[PDB]
């Protein structure tokens, strides 16, 4: 039995993600980096290694949209996403299809087309989680920009995929979850994005998250780092652990940024680390070691249960 066979189809009940057999589910895994810049890792060898060695129960495909991404090169970037999705299906783990944009509402037809295609192809499959708008900017209003954009994309997904989870980004780089909680999308199996970087974001952002939970919505940490929000500097292992404590207490799923070999703190692997996986201890950065150790410790028993 695989992880996806264990938990099955996912849905949302109140503050929680639940599975079809009555489990309350918490996923943990890794995000790939921008598909147009780290596309060499968008392959089945990486996905298998993330399951077998890192004990990921979810992987996130971060499809770049602007800056020579999907809008300019739709076939190439969609292909990379589908390779990762296909591998997650073959290996029995969950997969997030992330529309990795800061301005999705500016090209809603492109986003609707992409998600319609993904939902038509994969709609009957329990592994799939959709993430329709990575990180709205500080200027991007929930009520006026994000919510109407997301509702249009959700309707398109739901033509073909009636119940898989859809995660919706929030204002200020997916920080301001209380604004979504005050005016939620009143549709089935919707969650809301929280992103944190513990060199920058500490108890004040945990308090924001708690206030959103108080208001009745479910959060998914589709991206977090171990360092400050720029992705470089202020490696913060103790603060990361305070976040893990909070997320585990609330059964909030989490994926780390990122599988990339860029020479910055947030990268999990060293420059030139193999595109096929197989990374030994000397191929991991301090951030990668911290995150991999947490995955092995917490997800190991889930794999062992089968």
């Amino acid at each position: 039995k695989t992880i996806v066979e264990k938990y099955g189809k996912l849905s949302v009940k109140g503050n929680y993600m639940v599975g079809q057999y009555g489990d309350t589910v918490q996923l943990r895994g890794m995000s790939l980096f921008w598909s147009q810049w780290m596309g060499q890792y968008y392959n089945s060898d990486v996905v298998k290694w993330l399951r077998d060695d890192w004990k990921c129960t979810v992987v996130r495909a971060a499809m770049g949209v602007e800056m020579d991404g999907y809008l300019e090169n739709p076939d190439t970037e969609k292909m990379k996403v589908m390779e990762v999705v296909n591998a997650a299906i073959a290996k029995g783990i969950y997969v997030i299809i992330d529309y990795h944009s800061h301005e999705a509402q500016k090209n809603p037809a492109a986003a609707q087309r992409f998600f319609s295609e993904m939902a038509k192809k994969y709609g009957n499959i329990p592994n799939i989680i959709y993430e329709v708008y990575n990180e709205p900017l500080q200027a991007t209003s929930w009520n006026k920009d994000i919510k109407p954009y997301a509702e249009g994309v959700i309707t398109k997904i739901r033509v073909y995929d009636t119940t898989n989870i859809i995660v919706v980004g929030t204002r200020q780089w997916s920080q301001l979850v209380t604004e979504a909680a005050a005016n939620p999308i009143t549709r089935q199996n919707i969650m809301y994005t929280l992103h944190f970087y513990p060199g920058t974001h500490k108890q004040e952002l945990r308090n924001e998250a708690q206030k959103a939970l108080d208001m009745g919505i479910a959060l998914f940490v589709t991206e977090y780092g171990t360092c400050d929000a720029s992705g470089n500097g202020n490696f913060s292992p103790e603060e990361t652990a305070l976040w893990y404590e909070f997320l585990d207490a609330h059964k909030i799923s989490y994926c780390n940024w990122s599988i990339a070999d860029k020479p910055e703190t947030a990268s999990a692997i060293v420059p030139a680390a193999s595109p096929y996986g197989g990374w030994a201890d000397y191929d991991l950065t301090p951030s990668g070691k911290l995150v991999r150790d947490d995955l092995r410790l917490k997800n190991g028993p889930i794999f062992d249960s089968l």
